[PDB]
Protein backbone atom coordinates (compact mmCIF):
# COMPACT_ATOMS: atom_id res chain seq x y z
CA UNK A 1 0.00 0.00 0.00
CA UNK A 2 2.72 2.72 1.25
CA UNK A 3 2.86 5.65 -1.11
CA UNK A 4 5.40 8.27 -0.02
CA UNK A 5 2.78 11.35 -0.99
CA UNK A 6 -0.27 9.72 0.89
CA UNK A 7 2.14 9.55 4.14
CA UNK A 8 3.31 13.05 3.69
CA UNK A 9 -0.28 14.02 2.81
CA UNK A 10 -1.45 12.06 6.62
CA UNK A 11 0.91 12.95 8.61
CA UNK A 12 1.94 16.87 7.17
CA UNK A 13 5.48 15.87 6.13
CA UNK A 14 7.26 19.24 4.38
CA UNK A 15 10.44 17.81 2.52
CA UNK A 16 12.06 14.59 1.42
CA UNK A 17 15.05 14.53 -0.46
CA UNK A 18 17.03 11.56 -1.57
CA UNK A 19 20.38 12.08 -2.51
CA UNK A 20 23.48 9.96 -4.93
CA UNK A 21 26.89 10.61 -5.24
CA UNK A 22 28.53 8.11 -8.20
CA UNK A 23 32.16 7.69 -6.49
CA UNK A 24 31.02 7.05 -3.07
CA UNK A 25 28.10 5.37 -4.10
CA UNK A 26 25.74 7.24 -1.56
CA UNK A 27 22.45 6.77 -1.27
CA UNK A 28 21.03 9.12 1.70
CA UNK A 29 17.17 10.30 2.35
CA UNK A 30 16.98 13.59 4.07
CA UNK A 31 13.51 13.46 5.91
CA UNK A 32 12.04 17.05 6.74
CA UNK A 33 8.37 16.68 8.84
CA UNK A 34 7.86 19.94 9.97
CA UNK A 35 10.23 23.30 10.55
CA UNK A 36 7.58 25.92 11.93
CA UNK A 37 9.70 26.30 14.90
CA UNK A 38 13.25 27.00 12.91
CA UNK A 39 16.01 24.66 10.64
CA UNK A 40 15.23 20.64 10.85
CA UNK A 41 17.79 19.21 13.50
CA UNK A 42 18.46 15.09 13.02
CA UNK A 43 21.20 12.65 13.34
CA UNK A 44 22.37 11.35 10.34
CA UNK A 45 22.33 7.44 11.04
CA UNK A 46 24.29 4.55 8.81
CA UNK A 47 22.64 1.39 8.24
CA UNK A 48 22.32 -1.74 6.15
CA UNK A 49 18.32 -1.62 4.63
CA UNK A 50 16.86 -4.47 3.20
CA UNK A 51 15.53 -1.76 0.87
CA UNK A 52 14.76 1.14 -0.75
CA UNK A 53 11.26 1.33 1.35
CA UNK A 54 12.72 0.23 5.09
CA UNK A 55 15.18 2.98 4.72
CA UNK A 56 12.68 5.39 3.52
CA UNK A 57 9.99 4.74 6.65
CA UNK A 58 12.75 4.45 8.64
CA UNK A 59 13.48 8.18 7.71
CA UNK A 60 10.25 9.29 7.82
CA UNK A 61 9.13 7.83 11.71
CA UNK A 62 12.55 9.43 13.25
CA UNK A 63 11.91 12.61 11.52
CA UNK A 64 8.23 13.33 12.73
CA UNK A 65 9.87 12.25 15.86
CA UNK A 66 12.31 15.11 16.27
CA UNK A 67 9.25 17.27 15.38
CA UNK A 68 8.19 15.86 18.83
CA UNK A 69 11.38 16.02 20.65
CA UNK A 70 12.66 19.83 19.92
CA UNK A 71 9.21 21.49 19.88
CA UNK A 72 8.63 19.85 23.48
CA UNK A 73 12.61 20.39 24.46
CA UNK A 74 11.60 24.02 24.09
CA UNK A 75 13.77 23.93 20.94
CA UNK A 76 13.57 26.63 17.86
CA UNK A 77 13.93 23.45 15.39
CA UNK A 78 11.40 21.42 13.43
CA UNK A 79 11.21 17.51 12.73
CA UNK A 80 14.61 16.32 10.37
CA UNK A 81 16.44 12.97 10.60
CA UNK A 82 19.28 12.05 7.40
CA UNK A 83 19.97 8.26 6.54
CA UNK A 84 22.83 6.30 4.45
CA UNK A 85 22.01 3.01 2.90
CA UNK A 86 24.99 0.76 3.47
CA UNK A 87 27.32 -0.92 5.72
CA UNK A 88 29.06 1.39 7.92
CA UNK A 89 31.94 -1.15 8.42
CA UNK A 90 33.16 -0.77 4.66
CA UNK A 91 31.53 2.13 3.38
CA UNK A 92 32.33 4.96 4.90
CA UNK A 93 34.63 7.08 2.85
CA UNK A 94 35.72 10.82 2.67
CA UNK A 95 33.84 11.19 -0.72
CA UNK A 96 30.49 9.70 0.97
CA UNK A 97 30.60 12.52 3.93
CA UNK A 98 31.64 15.82 1.56
CA UNK A 99 29.07 14.47 -0.71
CA UNK A 100 26.47 14.29 2.06
CA UNK A 101 27.61 17.56 3.51
CA UNK A 102 27.11 18.91 0.02
CA UNK A 103 23.53 18.30 -0.43
CA UNK A 104 22.84 19.23 3.66
CA UNK A 105 23.99 22.99 2.25
CA UNK A 106 21.79 22.41 -0.89
CA UNK A 107 19.03 22.81 1.64
CA UNK A 108 20.44 26.32 2.44
CA UNK A 109 20.04 25.28 6.29
CA UNK A 110 16.59 23.25 6.54
CA UNK A 111 18.45 20.75 7.74
CA UNK A 112 21.10 20.57 9.90
CA UNK A 113 22.65 17.19 10.91
CA UNK A 114 24.96 15.57 13.63
CA UNK A 115 26.01 12.30 14.99
CA UNK A 116 23.76 9.41 15.37
CA UNK A 117 23.78 5.97 14.72
CA UNK A 118 27.00 4.41 12.80
CA UNK A 119 28.43 7.64 12.66
CA UNK A 120 30.98 10.01 14.50
CA UNK A 121 32.85 13.12 14.95
CA UNK A 122 35.03 12.41 12.50
CA UNK A 123 32.49 11.50 9.96
CA UNK A 124 30.76 14.99 10.73
CA UNK A 125 33.91 16.87 10.58
CA UNK A 126 33.51 15.28 6.46
CA UNK A 127 30.02 17.06 6.39
CA UNK A 128 31.76 20.29 7.97
CA UNK A 129 34.24 20.25 4.88
CA UNK A 130 31.41 21.12 3.25
CA UNK A 131 28.31 23.00 5.31
CA UNK A 132 28.06 24.53 8.63
CA UNK A 133 24.91 23.11 9.01
CA UNK A 134 26.63 20.39 11.13
CA UNK A 135 26.65 20.11 15.20
CA UNK A 136 28.63 18.09 17.64
CA UNK A 137 32.07 19.52 15.99
CA UNK A 138 33.01 22.19 17.80
CA UNK A 139 36.40 22.85 19.90
CA UNK A 140 34.44 23.72 22.75
CA UNK A 141 32.18 20.68 21.81
CA UNK A 142 35.37 18.85 21.23
CA UNK A 143 37.18 19.67 24.92
CA UNK A 144 34.07 19.68 27.23
CA UNK A 145 30.96 18.44 25.37
CA UNK A 146 31.33 14.83 26.27
CA UNK A 147 26.89 14.23 25.59
CA UNK A 148 26.30 10.87 28.09
CA UNK A 149 26.17 12.75 31.03
CA UNK A 150 23.91 15.44 29.99
CA UNK A 151 20.99 12.66 28.18
CA UNK A 152 21.78 10.39 31.70
CA UNK A 153 21.22 14.09 34.02
CA UNK A 154 17.82 14.92 31.77
CA UNK A 155 16.84 11.10 32.16
CA UNK A 156 17.39 11.67 36.32
CA UNK A 157 15.73 14.98 36.95
CA UNK A 158 12.58 14.05 34.39
CA UNK A 159 12.45 10.91 36.73
CA UNK A 160 12.74 13.00 39.67
CA UNK A 161 9.42 14.69 38.78
CA UNK A 162 7.64 11.79 37.61
CA UNK A 163 8.80 10.51 41.28
CA UNK A 164 7.19 13.87 42.68
CA UNK A 165 3.72 13.27 41.09
CA UNK A 166 3.30 9.18 42.60
CA UNK A 167 5.22 9.53 45.89
CA UNK A 168 4.01 12.89 46.93
CA UNK A 169 8.03 13.99 47.05
CA UNK A 170 11.18 14.32 44.32
CA UNK A 171 13.20 12.20 46.66
CA UNK A 172 14.72 8.74 45.13
CA UNK A 173 15.82 8.24 49.09
CA UNK A 174 15.79 4.31 49.72
CA UNK A 175 13.88 3.48 45.83
CA UNK A 176 14.32 0.78 43.64
CA UNK A 177 15.25 1.57 40.15
CA UNK A 178 15.43 -1.92 37.74
CA UNK A 179 17.75 -0.35 34.80
CA UNK A 180 17.90 -2.27 31.32
CA UNK A 181 21.06 -1.39 29.77
CA UNK A 182 24.41 -0.20 31.06
CA UNK A 183 25.49 1.68 28.31
CA UNK A 184 27.60 5.32 29.01
CA UNK A 185 24.59 7.13 29.27
CA UNK A 186 22.88 4.48 31.58
CA UNK A 187 25.95 3.88 34.03
CA UNK A 188 25.97 7.87 34.79
CA UNK A 189 21.53 7.86 35.52
CA UNK A 190 22.87 4.97 38.21
CA UNK A 191 25.67 7.87 39.40
CA UNK A 192 22.89 10.25 40.13
CA UNK A 193 20.74 7.56 41.30
CA UNK A 194 23.46 5.45 43.75
CA UNK A 195 24.11 9.13 45.44
CA UNK A 196 20.94 9.95 45.79
CA UNK A 197 21.26 6.50 48.19
CA UNK A 198 18.44 4.19 45.89
CA UNK A 199 18.75 0.41 45.17
CA UNK A 200 19.72 -0.56 41.83
CA UNK A 201 19.06 -3.69 39.54
CA UNK A 202 20.32 -4.36 36.40
CA UNK A 203 20.85 -5.98 33.25
CA UNK A 204 23.08 -5.67 29.69
CA UNK A 205 23.98 -7.97 27.02
CA UNK A 206 27.68 -7.22 28.21
CA UNK A 207 29.46 -8.86 30.88
CA UNK A 208 32.67 -6.33 31.24
CA UNK A 209 29.72 -3.68 31.79
CA UNK A 210 27.53 -5.09 33.99
CA UNK A 211 30.92 -6.31 36.35
CA UNK A 212 31.78 -2.25 36.23
CA UNK A 213 28.52 -1.73 37.35
CA UNK A 214 28.24 -4.01 40.41
CA UNK A 215 31.78 -3.02 41.34
CA UNK A 216 30.83 1.35 41.30
CA UNK A 217 27.44 1.04 42.40
CA UNK A 218 26.74 -2.25 44.14
CA UNK A 219 24.37 -2.96 41.93
CA UNK A 220 22.14 -6.06 41.98
CA UNK A 221 22.95 -7.70 38.04
CA UNK A 222 19.77 -9.84 36.60
CA UNK A 223 18.91 -11.86 33.75
CA UNK A 224 18.14 -9.25 30.44
CA UNK A 225 14.56 -11.32 30.84
CA UNK A 226 14.17 -10.94 34.04
CA UNK A 227 14.21 -7.45 34.24
CA UNK A 228 10.40 -6.33 33.72
CA UNK A 229 8.99 -9.11 36.44
CA UNK A 230 11.51 -7.58 39.23
CA UNK A 231 10.23 -5.83 42.17
CA UNK A 232 11.15 -2.14 42.23
CA UNK A 233 9.52 1.17 42.20
CA UNK A 234 10.55 2.79 38.67
CA UNK A 235 11.62 0.73 35.27
CA UNK A 236 14.63 2.86 33.38
CA UNK A 237 14.51 1.21 30.11
CA UNK A 238 18.21 2.60 28.28
CA UNK A 239 19.33 -0.24 25.90
CA UNK A 240 16.80 -0.81 23.12
CA UNK A 241 13.17 0.54 22.18
CA UNK A 242 9.75 -1.25 21.81
CA UNK A 243 10.74 -2.84 25.09
CA UNK A 244 7.30 -1.65 26.24
CA UNK A 245 4.97 -4.55 24.22
CA UNK A 246 2.13 -6.86 25.01
CA UNK A 247 4.89 -9.17 26.48
CA UNK A 248 6.75 -6.93 29.08
CA UNK A 249 4.23 -4.70 30.89
CA UNK A 250 2.02 -6.95 32.48
CA UNK A 251 4.78 -8.06 33.98
CA UNK A 252 6.27 -4.41 35.39
CA UNK A 253 5.91 -3.98 39.26
CA UNK A 254 6.91 -0.63 39.19
CA UNK A 255 4.79 2.68 39.47
CA UNK A 256 6.78 4.62 37.08
CA UNK A 257 8.90 4.47 33.81
CA UNK A 258 11.67 6.99 33.31
CA UNK A 259 14.62 5.48 30.73
CA UNK A 260 16.99 7.02 28.17
CA UNK A 261 16.15 4.73 25.17
CA UNK A 262 14.68 6.35 22.00
CA UNK A 263 10.53 4.69 21.09
CA UNK A 264 10.19 2.46 24.56
CA UNK A 265 6.80 1.86 23.48
CA UNK A 266 6.28 -0.77 20.26
CA UNK A 267 2.98 0.41 19.63
CA UNK A 268 0.47 3.57 20.78
CA UNK A 269 -1.93 1.14 22.54
CA UNK A 270 1.60 0.13 25.12
CA UNK A 271 0.84 4.02 26.25
CA UNK A 272 -2.87 3.21 26.54
CA UNK A 273 -2.09 -0.26 28.37
CA UNK A 274 0.82 1.46 31.14
CA UNK A 275 -2.07 3.90 31.55
CA UNK A 276 -4.50 1.05 32.61
CA UNK A 277 -2.37 -0.97 34.53
CA UNK A 278 -1.81 2.41 36.63
CA UNK A 279 1.68 3.09 35.66
CA UNK A 280 2.91 6.46 35.02
CA UNK A 281 5.26 5.91 31.38
CA UNK A 282 7.50 9.22 31.42
CA UNK A 283 7.45 9.89 27.54
CA UNK A 284 10.78 8.66 25.51
CA UNK A 285 11.20 12.15 23.57
CA UNK A 286 10.46 14.28 26.62
CA UNK A 287 13.11 12.46 29.15
CA UNK A 288 15.62 12.25 26.85
CA UNK A 289 16.07 15.25 24.84
CA UNK A 290 18.92 16.32 26.71
CA UNK A 291 20.71 14.78 23.80
CA UNK A 292 19.59 16.93 21.63
CA UNK A 293 19.15 20.01 23.40
CA UNK A 294 23.56 19.47 24.20
CA UNK A 295 24.37 19.96 20.46
CA UNK A 296 21.27 22.65 19.44
CA UNK A 297 23.49 24.69 22.51
CA UNK A 298 26.53 24.45 20.27
CA UNK A 299 24.46 26.44 17.47
CA UNK A 300 25.01 29.64 19.94
CA UNK A 301 28.71 28.99 20.91
CA UNK A 302 29.21 25.55 23.15
CA UNK A 303 28.55 25.96 26.96
CA UNK A 304 27.96 23.14 29.16
CA UNK A 305 27.09 24.96 32.23
CA UNK A 306 24.14 26.91 30.19
CA UNK A 307 23.86 23.10 28.26
CA UNK A 308 22.89 21.88 31.96
CA UNK A 309 20.93 24.05 33.42
CA UNK A 310 18.71 23.91 30.39
CA UNK A 311 18.32 20.48 30.54
CA UNK A 312 17.99 20.79 34.51
CA UNK A 313 14.52 21.81 33.19
CA UNK A 314 13.86 18.19 32.13
CA UNK A 315 11.54 17.97 35.57
CA UNK A 316 9.12 21.40 34.63
CA UNK A 317 8.76 19.73 30.89
CA UNK A 318 7.71 16.33 32.80
CA UNK A 319 5.86 18.01 35.14
CA UNK A 320 3.74 19.82 32.61
CA UNK A 321 3.45 16.65 30.50
CA UNK A 322 1.54 14.96 33.97
CA UNK A 323 -0.54 18.63 34.43
CA UNK A 324 -1.77 17.60 30.50
CA UNK A 325 -2.95 14.36 30.99
CA UNK A 326 -4.66 15.18 34.00
CA UNK A 327 -6.28 18.55 32.71
CA UNK A 328 -7.23 17.09 29.01
CA UNK A 329 -7.81 13.57 31.00
CA UNK A 330 -5.76 12.34 28.34
CA UNK A 331 -2.73 9.29 28.78
CA UNK A 332 0.89 10.77 29.33
CA UNK A 333 2.13 10.06 25.79
CA UNK A 334 -0.24 11.85 24.08
CA UNK A 335 -0.02 14.61 26.61
CA UNK A 336 3.51 14.60 25.58
CA UNK A 337 2.17 14.88 21.77
CA UNK A 338 -0.38 17.49 22.73
CA UNK A 339 2.09 19.78 24.56
CA UNK A 340 4.46 19.93 21.55
CA UNK A 341 1.81 20.55 19.13
CA UNK A 342 0.51 23.28 21.35
CA UNK A 343 4.04 24.99 21.61
CA UNK A 344 4.05 24.90 17.79
CA UNK A 345 0.90 26.13 17.12
CA UNK A 346 1.19 28.78 19.38
CA UNK A 347 4.51 29.99 17.92
CA UNK A 348 3.28 29.57 14.63
CA UNK A 349 0.71 32.30 15.34
CA UNK A 350 3.28 34.74 17.87
CA UNK A 351 5.30 35.31 15.59
CA UNK A 352 2.97 35.93 12.53
CA UNK A 353 3.18 39.48 12.41
CA UNK A 354 5.73 40.82 9.78
CA UNK A 355 9.59 41.78 10.71
CA UNK A 356 11.95 42.61 7.58
CA UNK A 357 14.48 40.06 9.66
CA UNK A 358 13.27 37.71 12.03
CA UNK A 359 15.81 36.29 14.00
CA UNK A 360 16.76 32.36 14.18
CA UNK A 361 18.96 29.81 16.05
CA UNK A 362 21.07 29.52 12.75
CA UNK A 363 23.68 32.31 14.20
CA UNK A 364 25.82 32.95 11.05
CA UNK A 365 24.20 30.64 8.47
CA UNK A 366 27.09 29.64 6.08
CA1 LIG B 1 27.11 12.71 -8.77
CA1 LIG C 1 26.90 3.96 -7.66
CA1 LIG D 1 6.64 10.48 18.21
CA1 LIG E 1 18.77 10.75 21.90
Amino acid sequence: RFSIFETMAMEDYEQVVFCHDKVSGLKAIIAIHDTTLGPALGGLRMWNYASDEEALIDALRLAKGMTYKNAAAGLNLGGGKAVIIGDAKTQKSEALFRAFGRYVQSLNGRYITAEDVNTTVADMDYIHMETDFVTGVSPAFGSSGNPSPVTAYGVYRGMKAAAKEVYGTDSLGGKTVAIQGVGNVAFNLCRHLHEEGAKLIVTDINQDALRRAEEAFGALVVGPDEIYSVDADIFAPCALGATLNDETIPQLKVKIIAGAANNQLKEDRHGDMLQERGILYTPDFVINAGGVINVADELDGYNRERAMKKVELVYDAVAKVIEIAKRDHLPTYRAAEKMAEERIATMGSARSQFLRRDKNILGSRG
